């Protein structure tokens, strides 16, 4: 009996998040630590803008892209000092470039079709500035085998700089169940 008249408006969203008090900004903290001040940052697969929105509040120039139009609408309401766009990274080229940082923190790789994976990563690569970095974090057993992911990344020209098993920089080791991979361009 669920329908779109059951969802939260702007007030309710804001109050419910402040009242939840959840540690939801870990990924944003890492990107902030890596960023120069006023960096240009792409939140790739941004959902309703949790990471990019936080970054916009730190004075960065943020663009968030996601395929879900309802969530981009929430982002536009919640974070009007950032820029937000509906698009599917596997099929729709990102036309903007020279991003200092690009972050993927969605952790929803299983929804990305196999044939969309290389185009998605080539897309990231093209949007990256010459001296920019891409930081992509997702879990084991959540739609993408880490070795294939790295292979696809390297094939499109994203060069692994380092890898961690968490957004708080614990080292990626044998049997690690999560990957945060940092890439440079070319």
């Amino acid at each position: 009996d669920n329908n779109p008249a059951h969802s939260e408006n702007y007030a309710q969203r804001w109050r419910n998040l402040a009242a939840a008090g959840n540690d939801i900004y870990g990924e944003a903290r890492l990107i902030d630590a890596m960023a120069p001040r006023g960096a240009k940052i792409l939140d790739a697969g941004c959902g309703q803008g949790r990471i990019g929105g936080y970054l916009s509040k730190q004075g960065h120039d943020v663009l968030g892209t996601d395929l879900d139009p309802i969530l981009i609408d929430y982002a536009k309401q919640d974070f009007p000092e950032a820029r937000w766009v509906v698009g599917d990274l596997s099929v729709d080229q990102i036309s903007e470039t020279d991003f200092d940082l690009i972050v993927s923190a969605g952790n929803v790789m299983g929804f990305l079709a196999e044939d969309g994976r290389e185009p998605a990563l080539a897309n990231i690569h093209r949007a990256l500035g010459a001296d920019g970095r891409a930081v992509i974090g997702f879990g084991a057993g959540r739609g993408w085998v880490f070795g294939d992911f790295l292979e696809v990344a390297e094939r499109v020209g994203l060069e692994l700089e380092n890898a961690f098993e968490s957004w708080d920089l614990k080292p990626f080791v044998q049997g690690s169940e999560f990957l945060v991979a940092v890439f440079t361009k070319k």
